[PDB]
DNA sequence: CATTAGA
DNA sequence: TCTAATG
């Protein structure tokens, strides 16, 4: 955590680079289950000997242990850090609906910044153009204060159009966060669930709720199931308009809601921490229902929920407030 | 890890 | 169809 926390930044650092600027998935992948192991580590690595008794420690990290342990540094390190083509992918990345492949098409193509972007907005598609458009803004924080204003009004269509809808704004906004990157509402309706052949519909009238009246401004993806887009809160009586932002929708089977949003909201450690033990309590959770388990090894049968609690109930566990689901 | 664009 | 990008 703290004692071997240069070799696994270092580690990562190399890992990251594999994978994006070069296309070695293999070594990427390797950097990073050492980094992993290193990382589990106890004691302080004092050599790349000693490193390398280790698991998926070979050779070739060894010795980058050793450059990094002698010398605060590390050459290929430095050399990539300077590296203006390398420096170019982690770049355009940042353009929401840029990835490796296009960053590096891009890239060789001689688009290595902004302003090259939009000399070309053509060879961009309407995710992109959109990511660009906006490069600022979703670059931004979201103020929880504005989570609020923003929840509100969604909330308000949501019921506008059926009263029978059910909308849960997940997230760490719900863990009570002083802010938050962009708004997840995960979505539910009676008239859906497991079996109940969709109604697609469902999605749509309420997207187009919110477009009707302006919290949506535009469309990165719609799907039947799962609605990505572009929102701002009305700008006021002037002087201060909003930044746009990223919000997600996604319809849920009724029957699958409470696990779901138990699960998207988090934390990560939260889940991970809960899920251990609903083995222990003989059981078997993950982001759609909840099943018992059979000795044999495994087992089926997706106990029935109506409620953040159940779940809770079921593993015989306390009511955790979202806002205290920190772990 | 599953859903969507796109070509 | 596959392949990429988001989460
Ligand atoms: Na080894
Ligand atoms: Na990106």
């Amino acid at each position: 955590e703290t004692l071997n926390g240069g070799i696994t930044d270092m580690l990562t650092e190399l890992a990251n680079f594999e994978k994006n600027v070069s296309q070695a998935i293999h070594k990427y992948n390797a950097y990073r289950k050492a980094a992993s192991v290193i990382a589990k580590y106890p004691h302080k690595i004092k050599s790349g000997a000693e490193a390398k008794k280790l698991p998926g420690v070979g050779t070739k990290i060894a010795e980058k242990i050793d450059e990094f342990l002698a010398t605060g540094k590390l050459r290929k390190l430095e050399k990539i850090r300077q590296d203006d083509t390398s420096s170019s992918i982690n770049f355009l990345t940042r353009v929401s609906g840029i990835g490796p492949s296009a960053a590096r098409k891009f890239v060789d193509e001689g688009i290595k910044t902004l302003e090259d972007l939009r000399k070309n907005e053509d060879k961009l598609n309407h995710h992109q153009r959109i990511g660009l458009k906006y490069f600022g803004d979703f670059e931004k924080r979201i103020p929880r204060e504005e989570m609020l204003q923003m929840q509100d009004i969604v909330l308000n269509e949501v019921k506008k159009v059926d009263s029978e809808y059910i909308a849960t704004v997940c997230g760490s906004f719900r863990r009570g966060a002083e802010s938050s990157g962009d708004m997840d509402v995960l979505l539910t309706h009676p008239s859906f669930t497991s079996e109940s052949t969709k109604q697609p519909k469902l999605l749509h009238q309420v997207v187009e709720q919110l477009q009707k009246v302006h919290f949506i401004t535009d469309t990165l993806s719609k799907g039947e199931t799962k609605f990505m887009g572009v929102c701002q809160l009305p700008s006021k009586n002037d002087e201060k308009e909003y930044p746009h932002r990223r919000i997600d929708i996604r319809l849920i089977p009724k029957d699958q809601y409470y696990c779901g949003v138990l699960y998207f909201t988090g934390s990560d450690i939260f889940n991970k921490n809960m899920r251990a033990h609903a083995l222990e309590k003989g059981f078997t959770i993950n982001e759609y229902t909840i099943r018992p388990l059979g000795v044999t090894g495994v087992a089926g049968e997706p106990l029935p929920v109506d409620s953040e609690k159940d779940i809770f109930d079921y593993i015989q566990w306390k009511y955790r407030e979202p806002k205290d689901r920190s772990e």
